[PDB]
């Protein structure tokens, strides 16, 4: 069996929510207790939804709290956002997603990113050689 198939027209007033995007979730720590993380937008050919708002969160994965916080009052216009109040040199799962006014979206592909380190010694250094690609 199979049921569903394929073609999606563009559409001013929102329809269904997005899939794919967010995607391509990019996120790099600023500092040591700032962190920035940055989406590309959804294309206007299929577009799912037209992004009303995004939502952010972060929780410490190697760290003594794993309290996970949740960044509200996002601008549709910024598929980025600079998080504040982290620990440093620990490692944080950001989660970006995008609402629209048909409905909230998916959790995305969580980065993750090791703030700037306090203490004068340096990371390891882990040497590998790079296969054929592309």
């Amino acid at each position: 069996g199979s049921s569903g198939s394929s073609g999606t027209i563009e559409a001013r007033t929102a329809q269904s929510t997005p899939s794919a995007p967010p995607q391509k979730v990019m996120c790099v720590s600023m500092g040591s207790t700032t962190v920035r993380v940055s989406w590309v937008p959804p294309p206007a050919d299929s577009r799912n939804g037209v992004i009303t708002q995004y939502s952010v969160a972060y929780e410490a994965v190697d760290g003594e709290d794993r309290g996970r916080h949740v960044v509200d009052g996002i601008s549709r216009e910024h598929s980025s956002w600079d998080l504040v109040g982290l620990e440093k040199w620990t490692e944080y799962r950001v989660w970006v997603r995008a609402h629209t006014d048909v409905g909230p979206g998916p959790e995305s592909s969580p980065v993750l990113v090791r703030t700037d380190e306090d203490v004068p010694s340096g990371p390891p250094r882990k040497v590998e050689s790079g296969p054929s690609s592309g």
